[PDB]
C-alpha cells in the first residue's frame, strides 16, 4: 500500500516544490554503542519503495553524533548518487538541517522535509508544520517514516531473533553451552523451532530426554 498520488500532490504544494516527488529517499540514523552509527536509507518510486536501491552507511564511533552522522552519509551518497526529488529525514529540526548544510558543502540542492520524532510534527525550511492529526500529508510522511523505521530495524533481526532464542533455551535446565548453540545455528529463531518436531529437535541435539524440556519452556 503506497504513497497517494493526491497526497504526493499535496505535498509538493505544502513544499512549494516544482517538481512532482517522484523519487523519494529516507534516512533513519540509529547507533549502537560502542561500535558505531547505521544509517539507513529507503527508496520510493512513484509511491512504492524501490528495495533494491535501499542502502545503509555505517559510521564507526562510540558514541552517538546524529547531526554529524547525517552529514556523512548526505556527503558520501551524494557524490556517488544522483540526489531524489526529495529527502526525508527520520527527525526535526537539528536533523534537517544537518541534511541541507552538508548538501550546500557539496553544492547540491535538493528539498528536505522531516517528521519530529516524539511529535508528528512536519518540518521544513527551519520552520514546524503543525498538521491537523488526519491531514494526508502527515499520513504520508508517517508512511515514509514506518518504513524508514521497518528498513532500520531488519539491520538485525538475525541477531536478535538468535539471542531472543537464546534467551528462552537459558530457561531449559541442564542443557549447556554446546547444545545450546547446536540449536541456535540449526533454528536461528523461536519461530523455527516453534515449527520443529520432537524429534528433529532431539536429532539437532542428540538427546530426546533434553527435548521434551525444550518443548516444555516453548
Ligand atoms: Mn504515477
Ligand atoms: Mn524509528
Amino acid at each position: 500500500r503506497g504513497l497517494r498520488k493526491e497526497a504526493l500532490e499535496e505535498l509538493m504544494k505544502l513544499l512549494n516544490m516544482k517538481d512532482f516527488p517522484y523519487r523519494i529517499e529516507g534516512i533513519d540514523i540509529s547507533h549502537l554503542q560502542g561500535k558505531y552509527t547505521v544509517a539507513s536509507l529507503v527508496v520510493f518510486e512513484d509511491g512504492f519503495p524501490k528495495k533494491g536501491d535501499y542502502r545503509r552507511y555505517k559510521i564507526e564511533q562510540d558514541h552517538p553524533d546524529d547531526y554529524e552522522s547525517i552529514r556523512t552519509v548526505v556527503k558520501r551518497r551524494y557524490s556517488k548518487h544522483p540526489l531524489p526529488n526529495l529527502l526525508f529525514v527520520d527527525g526535526g529540526i537539528g536533523q534537517v538541517n544537518a541534511a541541507i548544510e552538508a548538501l550546500k558543502e557539496i553544492g547540491k540542492d535538493c528539498p528536505v522535509v522531516g517528521l519530529a520524532k516524539k511529535e508528528e510534527t512536519v518540518v521544513f525550511e527551519n520552520r514546524e508544520i503543525h498538521l491537523p492529526h488526519d491531514h494526508p500529508v502527515l499520513r504520508l510522511l508517517v508512511q515514509i517514516r514506518d518504513e524508514t523505521h521497518r528498513f532500520a530495524v531488519s539491520y538485525h533481526r538475525k541477531r536478535r531473533e538468535k539471542e531472543s532464542l537464546r534467551s528462552v533455551l537459558d530457561n531449559v535446565p541442564g542443557i549447556g553451552p554446546i547444545r545450546k548453540k547446536k540449536l541456535i545455528e540449526h533454528f536461528g529463531s523461536l519461530e523455527n523451532i516453534r515449527s520443529a518436531s520432537l524429534e528433529e529437535i532431539a536429532r539437532v541435539i542428540g538427546s530426546t530426554e533434553i527435548a521434551r524440556r525444550v518443548l516444555d519452556i516453548l
